[PDB]
């Protein structure tokens, strides 16, 4: 069988080097690089309707320093990056767009996710 | 489940977050305690935060490398302290802690 | 994800070359600003240090050990591609990367 197998390659180490690093460079991306500051913007009811908060940021600290058990976990915390921004926000603000977009490319990238 | 990533999920998050914790969350920091004999007496200092600091950033070759570190750490406190002492009898609660979540270690 | 390959390469390999007396000038990226060199961020499209590689071991940025690898090599390069051969500086390198060479023979499989 000249046919080689497909090569195997680790499905975190993807979301780091691929889907993240190029989420991280895109246009939109400096509202999730850190977590929301609900003290300096004034919203010191941000962390009473935000259950469970999350950015970027902290999925990066995630994934250099061997929090994930496995892909879904961290797959799980870019959908509540997002979802805790369409709640918090009235739809067709700037910052919901901007995670559309964000969220339109994180679903293409995890699609040519490894297995 | 990788048994370095129950360590970091499981038994250290357990442990950091104890009531105890938190003069074991550094290093014992001689100059400032005052206690110059401290660095000859244990000749290889241990905590939970280069502990952690050593799970999250690749340093274990295995899961025994890092128990043996949590060892070291409370025997650090149990050679260098009296007993009765308040600091020892803290380590002997997380020693406690730290062996009943080591008995669920997956393999 | 992370091999006992990238494990040697983190235990033995850097920790050995950082201890070296000649680390120093690898072990951080050359500051050119300070060193008033204009053309070297220029002439040297992929700068490379241990500091970087020590960065990228210590969160899991590496696809396998050989990626690592690459990084050391050029590390190597570029120094002898910016600096005159014979310098103090070149000299340097190659004594590290002898040593590199020599600790990299005896990497695991798998
Ligand atoms: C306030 C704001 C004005 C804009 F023009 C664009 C953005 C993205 C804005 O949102 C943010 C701006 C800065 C920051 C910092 C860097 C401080 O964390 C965060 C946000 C912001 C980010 N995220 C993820 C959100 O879900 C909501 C955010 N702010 C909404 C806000 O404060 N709205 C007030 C007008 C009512
Ligand atoms: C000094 C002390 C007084 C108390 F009332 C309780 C504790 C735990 C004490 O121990 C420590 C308090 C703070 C710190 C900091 C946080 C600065 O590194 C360390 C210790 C301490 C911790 N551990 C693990 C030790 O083995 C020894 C420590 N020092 C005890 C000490 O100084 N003992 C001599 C004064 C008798
Ligand atoms: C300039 C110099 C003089 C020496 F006597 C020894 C060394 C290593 C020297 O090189 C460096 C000294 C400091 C630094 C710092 C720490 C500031 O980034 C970098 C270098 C240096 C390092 N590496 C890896 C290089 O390839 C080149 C470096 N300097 C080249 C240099 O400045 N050459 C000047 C004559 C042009």
């Amino acid at each position: 069988n000249p046919n080689k197998p497909k090569r195997q390659t680790n499905q975190l180490q993807y979301l780091l080097r691929v889907v993240l690093k190029t989420l991280w460079k895109h246009q939109f991306a400096w509202p999730f690089q850190q977590p929301v500051d609900a003290v300096k913007l004034n919203l010191p009811d941000y962390y009473k309707i935000i259950k469970t908060p999350m950015d970027m940021g902290t999925i990066k600290k995630r994934l250099e320093n061997n929090y994930y058990w496995n892909a879904q976990e961290c797959i799980q915390d870019f959908n509540t990056m997002f979802t805790n921004c369409y709640i918090y926000n009235k739809p067709g603000d700037d910052i919901v767009l901007m995670a559309e977009a964000l969220e339109k490319l994180f679903l293409q990238k995890i699609n040519e996710l490894p297995t």
